């Protein structure tokens, strides 16, 4: 009957205004997340390229000084292998936070603001569209967690690697230290 | 009422894939913040870690030229670089309410109003629901974007690492030579 039809139009509309509301603070987040993101991956990209500057010159610092050391005992040449192919990538997804910012805004026009068949054949189709393209989002956001996986394990191999690393650098200049002590008491300052 | 009956069912059908979409995307979101902060501490550790060893190896040198004559030493401070880290918690935590909350916004139950109404419903909720397919299918590109470059500036890390273990194992290697030849004389 007439009332209930009217009525019912109010709950599918006050129910989805609901959603338009959260849905749309929800995008504002990813969006919020997506660019501190961007900036930490990127600042840290600088970090790294700034390291591995900073690196090759004090090794080409270090390699002069073994040689004159060298040809002063002599009294050759050394080098290490180059570090400066080694870069930092930087990631730009300024395009897609825009268009979520952009969206998030767009939803106030999709509100639901009430007057106080073919229809129906056409909405079956509309749904299926969705449908398809839902999934396939579905699908990359699975894949993109089984890369992020596969990156916990990265991230995890280069712990180890720097721990030990910096164990092989504790014994290998610790006991340089303690030896040129030795040598040091026993020779005479130029 | 067959047409209300049809986009109320729609409607529940898409909110549902939506809170799917909307807890992968924290949860992605997630484990980019730990590996993202796993990545800088151990950035952060190496610069620490390096500095101390310069300024190991600078006195070593000093002291070795100091024994040795006629034929001075600070290497550069890097200890001022530094990777930030970054924290999205908050963000992550409500996309987790709203996709969760996302539950009280179900539904369950003249003649040209009804029927101008029942037309701008079917509009309303067909162009919202192609608005925010888009905006998850940007959501969906930032990510895998952002897990590719973190994958390689992870892989920059582990190579530079390696590679450093060698440029030390040469410096060692000519040292403890060159405390050998001192002994020596």
């Amino acid at each position: 009957t007439q009332n209930v039809l009217y009525e019912n139009q109010k709950l599918i509309a006050n129910q989805f205004n609901s959603a338009i509301g959260k849905i749309q603070d929800s995008l504002s987040s990813t969006a919020s997340a997506l660019g501190k993101l961007q900036d930490v991956v990127n600042q840290n990209a600088q970090a790294l390229n700034t390291l591995v500057k900073q690196l090759s010159s004090n090794f080409g610092a270090i390699s002069s000084v073994l040689n004159d050391i060298l040809s002063r005992l002599d009294k050759g040449d050394v080098d290490l292998g180059d570090i400066s192919g080694i870069n930092a990538s930087v990631v730009n997804i300024q395009k897609e936070i825009d268009r979520l910012n952009e969206v998030a805004k767009n939803l106030n026009e999709s509100l639901i603001d009430l007057q106080e068949n073919v229809l129906y054949e056409n909405q079956k189709l509309i749904a299926n569209q969705f449908n398809s393209a839902i999934g396939k989002i579905q699908d990359s956001l699975s894949s993109t967690a089984s890369a992020l996986g596969k990156l916990q394990d990265v991230v995890n191999q280069n712990a180890q690697a720097l721990n030990t690393l910096v164990k092989q650098l504790s014994s290998n200049f610790g006991a340089i230290s303690s030896v040129l002590n030795d040598i040091l008491s026993r020779l005479d300052k130029v």
